[PDB]
């Protein structure tokens, strides 16, 4: 019926960092008769989801081979 | 009935430091024929009160002034 209180989490991250490559898929979420704070909480959730997804990508593509046989000549 | 002896507190701080702030607040001191020593400790008390006010109002500004997000791109 209820949940834990929300964190402090002050500020909006798209207004401070609008030059990160996650912004187009981040801006896909828009409100359909949702209020301001509810959409902002869903926006914070949709931003941490894309940040987590891209950080999992940046973990995956370096741990395929952390060395490489091909960079020995390089 | 009475009180403790006063501390030493030699000299007058407002005279030796004219380039400091909070002396425009320290100008208006309501002396109505106050004696040559009673106004001295009244100057002491009001000066340390203004100094403590300035130190608290700069401490709360240094507390609310955290490493910001607009100071991260800076």
């Amino acid at each position: 019926a209820r949940r834990l209180p929300k964190p402090t989490l002050q500020g909006r991250l798209e207004a401070d960092f609008p030059d990160s490559p996650l912004l187009p898929k981040f801006q896909e979420l828009n409100q359909n008769n949702l209020p301001n704070d509810v959409f902002r909480e869903a926006q914070r959730s949709y931003l941490v989801f894309l940040t987590s997804q891209f950080c999992y990508e940046e973990y995956v593509q370096r741990t395929f081979g952390v060395p490489r046989r091909q960079r020995a000549i390089d």
